């Protein structure tokens, strides 16, 4: 909640033309394009044709009248404690009213404080003095706020969130007391009420959106940082390979196909002359069992791409140098039922995995620029101990290897 | 907020001709019968007709879905920890349903529990189980929530309490859901949200009802044991008056006129056959200035009153026997500026009061049976010491009063 960050003058940045001042939530049996849900300045699900993103936001005018900024709102309730109970209107002054405090608010800052346990609040109102107090509050997209329509005994009734139901009744609130001049000659006093409300109102909305980022905004982008989804992903089990060099590996029928299924459609498509859809059909065939057409076509694609077919093996914890390696696809396997991938033994130290049933993951790397990159990951790259700068025995012959070779030569 | 005291079953007390189920509160340009603000069920003070004290309570009808009852939240809360989310849809059982709450109950009630802090709820919740669920929400009556009236432009004010606009929005969420009976074809369920904003907005009127105690509604009952404000009251200097008994003392005009304004006119209007308004008019002008006429009624009402006329003095702090004395009114003065009553010296030290300025509180009695009762507290009755049964000093001669029998004996 509480967050030391730049503040905003909302009135530089508001903009006339986005701006709510109609509160009606349908008019004449259609949403009002001054209505919360207005496809003019938030738009429609024809976003592609309205040019206008999630980004765009809506207004709302308090004036003549100003309430107190909703971030703001906690440093002055721990200066002034008695804030909740001023503002209403039912020392010297003693809840006055929301607009009274206005004009006595310097004098009464000074006079309801601790200036010990809030001197750094009490700074930050001198420094932010100009924010304290706001014409216009801002509402974000209809987008991200839904309104699902559903089917009423009565009539056809729109279900929505409370925080549409927090923005229209401010603006209902507002509405009316710009209206009245005739009433207002002496109303005036009891106004004020109307407008201790619209404040609550707009704390809530603003805690809101602090659930809304708890509601898999900042939940979910943290939850990225824990783990952000990479698409193009896979994982399998690893299965000792021989007779081909260290880098190039043994890949299942089926890991190959769905990784590399957009580069096959554009063989397919090319090759046969038929539509992407038509082409997946062939893809989706092929799939369900070996077909040896699909089979020369992945076969083709190891063969003929430039860099080769290249991907990243990383066996997790990541905490060593080698977790991750840049490999090559060497072979795709013929058995639909074989999903190990063949890996040589010698990198197996590097990984520090074990043939025990442990799944690594295969991320493909696709952008030839991006392929040269994290050919610096290679295991060719780390035949070299960087501590020492000597042949890392990682690499080097291992158990089995080891024997034939001291039979060979001693 | 820590109150132990007997529960209610709503089902007892529901009385269906007392029932509000329309929002709306009025009907065709008046006052709905059947809506919130219902004259037809409360009544109205002007006219006679309605025969109704504000002990009227309205009642509503939730059923087929129940709340949490209101009183008992913070309670169910401390116990189980997740009854905010499982409420809402969006532990094992997180964010379940309130039907599916309902249902299971019993199993989440031992789930979530602390052996040692929780174990005297957890006993409560046991003896209660069929006041846990609520199916009738009260409302109070109309006449306690009044409707200000203000003239508007748009459209005539309507002034509610912060409560009374919660009011009108709870009885929406529920009109919707009964309203359809085949409906919903059991696809969507969406009368959960309806009925989940309804708790918070019911226990917020809770609040409300606690800061409406907070608003003159058991603190004046407070007032009252603070300091009961009592009509037919008098505050008056004292200065001594000589030549008449101890408990007979001097009163002043206006005092006595307003004190008996009511015994007064009732002698006026006999003895001219005079309309009562009439005879107000006569005590207004006698109240402005001293008239011979108005004071030989006051005079024949003092001499002929049975029990006489008698009221009792304070002098606060009230901490001693004699503080608060029964007195009778002896004589009435024709000067109007005199406003200082006469009392005996004899008097002076039980009140323990001076001639000084001070002001003595006067509070007069006007029933006999109550004259005799408090007859216990006269001058006479104290004259016995009631800690030895010996003379009480207190009513003795003073100074002045012993020099001159000293002189006289001695």
């Amino acid at each position: 909640m509480g967050k030391k960050l730049s503040l905003i003058d909302f009135n530089e940045i508001y903009n006339e033309e986005n701006l709510i001042t109609r509160a009606n939530p349908i008019e004449n049996h259609e949403f009002s394009d001054d209505g919360i849900y207005s496809e003019r300045i938030f738009g429609s699900y024809n976003e592609d044709d309205d040019d206008k993103d999630i980004d765009t936001i809506g207004w709302i005018n308090i004036e003549p009248y100003y309430i107190i900024n909703p971030i703001l709102f906690t440093i002055i309730k721990k200066c002034i404690p008695s804030i909740n109970k001023i503002i209403n209107y039912q020392g010297e002054d003693d809840y006055i009213g929301l607009v009274k405090f206005k004009d006595n608010f310097d004098d009464l800052l000074e006079k309801y404080t601790d200036k010990k346990k809030y001197q750094k609040e009490y700074d930050f109102l001198i420094e932010n003095h100009d924010k304290i107090f706001i014409n216009k509050l801002p509402v974000f997209s209809h987008k991200l706020r839904p309104a699902t329509l559903l089917t009423g005994s009565k009539g056809k009734v729109l279900a929505f969130d409370e925080i549409n139901n927090y923005y229209n009744f401010v603006i209902e609130y507002i509405n009316q007391i710009n209206e009245g001049v005739v009433s207002d000659d002496s109303i005036d006093l009891l106004l004020l009420p109307l407008l201790y409300n619209m404040q609550f109102y707009a704390n809530n909305i603003l805690t809101r959106i602090i659930s809304e980022y708890l509601r898999g905004k900042k939940g979910f982008l943290r939850k990225n940082i824990m783990g952000s989804r990479i698409n193009f992903s896979a994982r399998n089990v690893i299965t000792p390979l021989i007779g081909h060099p260290i880098d190039e590996v043994a890949m299942p029928y089926k890991t190959f196909a769905e990784l590399y299924k957009f580069q096959l459609i554009n063989l397919i498509s090319k090759v046969k002359g038929i539509n992407y859809n038509e082409a997946l059909k062939f893809w989706e065939k092929g799939i369900l069992g070996f077909n040896q057409e699909l089979y020369n076509y992945m076969e083709e694609l190891i063969t003929k791409t430039k860099g080769g077919c290249t991907f990243l093996l990383n066996r997790n914890p990541t905490i060593s140098i080698g977790s991750i390696l840049y490999l090559k696809i060497g072979l795709i396997k013929k058995d639909y039922k074989d999903l190990t991938l063949g890996i040589s033994n010698n990198l197996l130290s590097a990984l520090s995995g074990d043939y025990d049933g442990d799944v690594l993951n295969i991320i493909p790397v696709f952008d030839n620029k991006m392929k040269e990159h994290f050919s610096l990951l290679s295991p060719q790259n780390f035949l070299v101990d960087r501590n020492n700068g000597r042949f890392n025995g990682d690499f080097d012959l291992q158990k089995d290897q080891i024997l034939g070779i001291f039979i060979l030569n001693n």
